[PDB]
């Protein structure tokens, strides 16, 4: 069988997130190495910091990707899936996660390599006015037809009927005032276009950072937001994941590319958001997990 295992990006962080998880033997010590990495003070961000404090992309991305490997270092800790062939995959800056889980990169590298993007990515917010904005349900020939129309990119496609737009304000601002018949516009509370040609300048710091960091085979099937697809070398999932900065995230080949696979299983990392439902639309019948506590990494084994 098989057991696929996804990291959360943004949008799903909350103030409080790691506390249940400083609790593990080690995690404590885990979050100052991994604050020293990416030189940011996690243990308060993901503890007393405030949503909003959070909300910061500099902050939640490196924030987000250590919640998620401090679960999965507890569960490499206890053992409990050694011996049980998993497919792991990330959702933006979950692919971060995904790839130190895949074993492509060390924790720390991960959490030191998120903050990067976060940083970078935060900087490249300011050279353009742009967001994103989730669009639900409509005809979904019309609804991407109506995106190119207004220089919008559809910078995430998740599943049907879920797309997330993003560009220019000014052009989500006109989404927005008329919406495709049926489709549901809502802003997203990010502060630019993620995972489009606006993160450009992010590219070099990110691309330099990453070109830097000691990489290794993944040690398990690990797919890519580029097309849902394998990335089999170091260099070959390094170089997609630099790229992926400026790139839509095709969750939905993602998926579809489970489904492919014998998935008999939905583990989904902490911060759980909503790829285990996602996911489960496509493997239908196969139970989910979402791990929102330690008191959660016992059933996996079962």
């Amino acid at each position: 069988h098989m057991i696929a295992l996804l990291a959360p990006g943004q949008g799903s962080q909350t103030e409080g997130m790691l506390s249940p998880w400083l609790q593990l033997p080690g995690a404590a010590d885990q979050i100052a190495a991994w604050s020293k990495a990416a030189d940011l003070d996690l243990a308060r961000l993901g503890t007393t910091a405030s949503t909003e404090e959070i909300t910061d992309t500099a902050v939640a991305q490196p924030l987000i990707v250590a919640a998620t490997l401090l679960a999965h270092q507890e569960l490499a800790r206890r053992c409990v899936l050694a011996g049980k062939d998993v497919i792991v995959a990330g959702h933006s800056v979950g692919e971060i996660a995904a790839y130190a889980i895949a074993g492509v990169i060390a924790a720390d590298d991960a959490v030191a390599l998120a903050a990067t993007r976060g940083a970078e990515m935060a900087k490249a917010c300011a050279t353009e006015p742009t967001g994103m904005s989730a669009v639900l349900g409509g005809d979904e020939t019309e609804v991407l037809s109506r995106l190119e129309q207004l220089d919008l990119v559809p910078a995430n496609r998740n599943a049907a009927g879920q797309i997330v737009a993003a560009g220019r304000l000014t052009a989500l601002e006109k989404l927005a005032e008329d919406p495709p018949a049926k489709a549901r516009v809502r802003a997203l509370g990010v502060a630019g276009a993620f995972h489009t040609e606006f993160m450009a300048p992010a590219l070099d710091g990110f691309a330099a950072a990453a070109a830097n960091i000691a990489t290794a085979d993944p040690t398990a099937t690990l797919l890519s937001n580029r097309d849902g697809k394998p990335v089999t070398s170091a260099a070959a999932a390094m170089d997609t994941l630099v790229s992926q900065l400026t790139q839509p995230v095709r969750w939905d080949l993602c998926t579809a590319t489970l489904r492919e696979h014998t998935v008999t299983a939905i583990v989904e990392f902490p911060p759980a958001g909503t790829l285990s439902g996602i996911a489960k639309r496509e493997l239908r019948g196969v139970p989910a997990r979402a791990v929102k506590s330690p008191a959660d990494l016992d059933e996996l084994a079962n």
